């Protein structure tokens, strides 16, 4: 009944949670379904969630395990045609949510915009099996899934406490989940913890890594470090999975003459 369901969680969102649920209530061209998952805050939240219009507005309140706990459960609640998930300290940008009405009009799967952080441009990657040597290819919050792409993908991961989006949209990748990208902005708004967590979500789509090959290819993928030892973990792998020679090849275009002799031999 709703062409949008946004599910924002909250824990002692009093400072922000206005803000974020005035980017959600002016959007215009849309019937908008809002499930606001708090995990019992004990501060203005819920007084402040209730001064907005409660038509379309639902209010979880219950303690839960986490972030992803919560999204989980108003995802598992939407009824809208299109899924996002908004941070308290989130704003969705105007007109984003007609644009992706608009964009999810022929049955797209996933349509995801750009993030605006700090007052720059999130640097965003492709949709496609090269993202599966690292994080999340767009900002979850840009994200917006059908309810068949969460039917097909299933729930969010609690076992990743940081990275359960990035895990997410690998699996919604290997499920070939279909994804359309508009290049306009959506949202704006202990490293070794995010590290491990990256590293482990990689691990997941080549379980033949180890931490610190996922660690390599990571920091090679983004930038932060060499790739002289791409070709030989090619080499070391390649045989494994079609799937692993595609996203190096895609991800480091200049190793397709050893990624066509793993196709070739192997595949
Ligand atoms: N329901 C629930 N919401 C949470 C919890 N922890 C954080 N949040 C909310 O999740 C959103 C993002 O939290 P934040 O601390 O900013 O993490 P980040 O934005 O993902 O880096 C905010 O809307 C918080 O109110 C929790 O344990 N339960």
């Amino acid at each position: 009944e709703f062409d949008i369901t946004v599910v924002i969680p909250t824990f002692k969102a009093e400072k922000t949670v206005g803000q974020c649920l005035e980017s959600v209530l002016s959007q215009q061209g849309v019937s908008t379904e809002i499930i606001v998952v708090d995990g019992g805050s004990p501060d203005a939240t819920i007084s402040i969630v209730q001064s907005f219009s409660s038509t379309n507005l639902t209010i979880i309140s219950e303690p839960d395990r986490g972030i992803y706990d919560a999204i989980n459960k108003g995802v598992s609640r939407a009824q809208g045609g299109m899924i996002g998930v908004l941070g308290a300290d989130d704003v969705y940008k105007p007109n984003v949510l007609s644009v992706v009405k608009e964009n999810a009009s022929r049955g797209v799967e996933i349509v995801a915009g750009l993030t605006l952080i700090d007052g720059q441009l999130r640097a965003d990657e492709q949709y496609r099996p090269a993202a599966l040597i690292s994080g999340i290819p767009f900002g979850h919050n840009a994200m917006f899934a059908s309810q068949e792409a969460y039917r097909k993908v299933g729930l969010y991961d609690l076992a990743y406490r940081i990275c359960a989006d990035a895990e997410w949209v690998h699996r919604a990748i290997k499920s070939d989940i279909s994804c359309r990208k508009v290049e306009q902005v959506f949202v704006e708004f202990n490293p070794e913890e995010i590290i491990a967590e990256a590293c482990s979500v990689i691990q997941r789509n080549f379980p033949f890594l180890l931490k610190e090959e996922a660690k390599y290819l990571l920091y090679g993928v983004r930038g932060w470090g060499e790739t002289s030892r791409i070709e030989q973990i090619l080499r070391k792998y390649g045989h494994e999975s079609v799937l692993f020679v595609t996203a190096l090849q895609e991800a480091f275009p200049a190793v397709e003459t050893a990624a066509a002799l793993e196709h070739h031999h192997h595949h």
